């Protein structure tokens, strides 16, 4: 099978870094170089070996036919209103980015308002974040080129969709946010660097600045209205109040759901937006988080989780802002995580629950906080809404491991509530009455309980006979939820697979304890959880270690490649995208520093010797028994991921291929894949998702040696 040689990679072994006493060898240290010749080269004799070892199967040519067939359905967004207007995305089938249309009502004929596909050839400049004024004539929208979470912003006059000159650069991590007196439009932007600016680069983003824009000027005279020059990790995103009257301001430092809230009062500017703003600091910590559901005057409705784990709604008065002066409009529940919360016609809210890893929509009373109605839904997520203060109408979206989903719209001016479809499509091909979920809730090593969805055909028999499909991310407060995957039941319809997603520590699910449980100094939780859940799917005969894949992305990817180390023989097939590999220098690049609330950072001797034992770049071992190598890996990464920079995926790689790769006994494939104009996956075009998938799964086939059921 390995018809192939590994590429000779050169290690600098003189790259050598103390840390805290502990020496650490970095051989591939100059993979970190994106821009240089070797760097080139090593890729594309990595691709190479890989993009024929991937194609050589003829099951790759029918999951890509079946893919292309089945993931051709019609996918819409909720309907959301704008102004006197109603808005919608909306994709046939496979254009490669959703199209946004614009109708003048409900029953109106609808027109496309921006077509992001004409922007490209390929389908990879994508929207990433808009905003309409606040009396949805103008908007604001952002343009991501290859993936690249840098932005630039540009503007349309929504009547006769007429495109405007402003364009703003330098755009990232960005808030958009109008004043309600339509004059311009406070975002984010980095100052200057040396080298490039396109999502290639590695260099850190530090000195985020919050600006307004005056619509019809140059950039050149946007306004400095925050700035935190003595805190050059803080980023300050800006939101005006439902009523125009207050702009807010969260201040985050890193990923953490806590966040400082000052607020200004426009009305008291001296004469409007010329400078930095009168801040008023009203939470000036970073000890909870204030997330902006609402106000009435200087009353304040925040969900918070400010002593409560699994989130709650509080008012605070401006004019009375003492925390022993809040008042508790929903009080926390004691399992049910409030998820998000909207207000909608006044003076109802719309929140949503996560119980057991399934979504409950609920509507209560603005004014005391009570229960009103509950929404009927099927068990699985909710991924879509809209309705905000002043709209009489919401939509909300239901999705499942099963459905494609459902968008519902509820007029709310009625006396009784009377929720109905309004958007249902069907995949025919994928039978949803031959599939089951079934939820189970496994004993992890310390004997805390981790649920699991399971995915089957229905009647199997559990004799430990079917490839397995485990998913997992476990971090980052990250609730992992049901959602359509036509990729995954084309496993389970054609390659007779079983899926299985394990909601691990680290993740949201049962709020901020769940999260705390799998991070810092307790991150191991996260891989004990997910190699039991392993254990657990071959124990009562889902799979067997030799048919079980794994797969994740991004920290998920980190969670697979560590399970690869620490436990080869369970596994048959590793699929690692976009991982953070590298856990002594994921701090020095992009906003990888962000990212320290989670992992911690090796520049703290303590932190340090909790990511050593576990960095998968630092833990490529032999397996010390004979009969036990390393399972076959791949590797998916881009070269305009600037969010999980690809130096992670190269160094690593060349690491396996290097320690593991060269032992006679290893003779599975240990693969990267480097894509090009894309990055972490964000607005990735429909054409590269197709790849993608068609990809990871015949890595699968081949690799096991499924076969394919028509
Ligand atoms: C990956 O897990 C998910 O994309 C990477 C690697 C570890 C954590 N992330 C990641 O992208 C984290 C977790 C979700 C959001 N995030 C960010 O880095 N977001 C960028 C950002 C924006 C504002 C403030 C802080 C960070």
């Amino acid at each position: 099978m390995l018809s192939f040689q590994y590429p000779d990679v050169y290690r600098d072994e003189t790259a050598i870094q103390d840390y805290h006493g502990h020496k650490v060898c970095d051989p591939y240290a100059w993979l970190e170089d994106p821009d240089s010749e070797q760097t080139k080269a090593f890729v594309e004799a990595q691709n190479k070996i890989t993009v024929p070892f991937l194609e050589q199967c003829p099951i790759r040519g029918l999951y890509k036919e079946r893919m292309t067939e089945l993931y051709d359905y019609p996918k819409y967004s909720c309907h959301f209103k704008k102004g006197k207007r109603y808005f919608y995305f909306y994709n046939t089938g496979l254009q490669n980015q959703r199209v946004l249309y614009v109708q003048d009502s409900l029953e109106g004929e609808a027109r496309v308002f921006l077509d992001p596909n004409i922007l490209s050839d390929d389908g990879t400049v994508a929207l990433r974040g808009y905003a309409f004024s606040e009396d949805g004539e103008y908007f604001a929208y952002g343009l991501s080129a290859s993936g690249s979470d840098w932005v630039t912003i540009k503007f349309m006059k929504v009547d006769g969709a007429k495109e405007l000159p402003d364009v703003l650069e330098r755009v990232k991590f960005s808030c958009m946010a109008w004043t309600h007196d339509g004059k311009g439009m406070f975002y984010n932007a980095y100052p200057q660097q040396d080298g490039k600016s396109d999502g290639t680069e590695t260099s850190t983003n530090l000195h985020q600045k919050l600006y307004y824009h005056v619509l019809g000027t140059d950039q050149s005279e946007d306004i400095l209205c925050a700035e935190f020059p003595d805190e050059p990790k803080w980023m300050g995103g800006a939101e005006l109040s439902d009523d125009g009257r207050y702009v807010l301001l969260s201040i985050r430092e890193g990923c953490d759901p806590v966040n400082r809230l000052w607020y200004c009062d426009l009305q008291q500017e001296s004469n409007g937006i010329t400078g930095i703003l009168k801040w008023v600091k009203l939470i000036d910590n970073f000890e909870g988080e204030y997330d902006y559901v609402t106000n009435e005057g200087t009353v304040f409705t925040f969900k918070t989780n400010r002593h409560s784990p699994n989130y709650r709604l509080i008012n605070i008065d401006f004019t009375d802002p003492e925390e022993s002066k809040w008042k508790v409009l929903v009080p926390e529940h004691e399992k049910d995580v409030l998820e998000w919360v909207a207000c909608v016609r006044s003076n109802f809210l719309v929140l949503c629950y996560l119980h057991d890893v399934k979504n409950t929509l609920q509507l209560h009373d603005l004014a005391t906080g009570a229960l009103l109605k509950i929404f009927p839904l099927e068990v699985g997520s909710v991924v879509g809404y809209s309705g905000q203060k002043k709209d009489t109408e919401i939509f909300y979206q239901f999705t499942s491991f099963l459905s494609p989903g459902i968008i519902y719209h509820c007029d709310l001016t009625k006396e009784e509530l009377e929720p109905r479809v309004f958007r249902e499509v069907t995949v025919k091909g994928i039978d949803a009455s031959d599939y089951q979920t079934v939820q189970i809730f496994y004993p992890s090593k310390d004997g805390t309980k981790i649920p699991m969805f399971i995915v089957h055909k229905k009647g199997i028999k559990l004799d430990g006979s079917h490839p397995a499909f485990l998913y997992g991310y476990g971090g980052f407060n990250i609730s992992i939820t049901p959602n359509y995957s036509v990729s995954r039941l084309i496993f389970v319809r054609h390659m007779g697979g079983v899926l299985a997603v394990a909601n691990i520590r680290g993740g949201g699910e049962y709020g901020e304890t769940w999260h705390k449980g799998g991070i810092l100094a307790n991150k191991q939780n996260c891989f004990d959880d997910f190699q039991c859940a392993a254990e657990y799917l071959i124990k009562e005969g889902y799979t067997s270690p030799k048919r079980l894949t794994i797969n994740g992305g991004s920290n998920g990817g980190l969670l697979v490649a560590t399970c690869a180390n620490q436990r080869p023989d369970l596994f048959g097939c590793v699929i690692a995208q976009v991982g953070v590999m590298d856990m002594l220098k994921f701090h020095k690049y992009t906003i990888g520093h962000a990212w320290t609330t989670d992992y911690g950072c090796s520049d703290s001797k303590q932190h340090f010797e909790w990511l050593i034992k576990y960095s998968p770049l630092h833990n490529v071992k032999l397996p010390e028994a004979d009969d036990i190598q390393y399972p076959s890996m791949l590797l998916l990464t881009a070269d305009h991921d600037d969010r999980v920079v690809p130096l992670h995926s190269l160094k690593f790689i060349a690491t396996l291929q290097y320690i593991v790769g060269r032992s006679r006994k290893q003779n599975n494939p240990l693969l990267i894949h480097v894509d090009t104009k894309a990055g972490h996956g964000a607005g990735k075009p429909t054409a590269k998702v197709i790849e993608e998938v068609s990809d990871m799964f015949a890595f699968i086939a081949r690799c096991l040696n499924i076969d394919w059921i028509p």
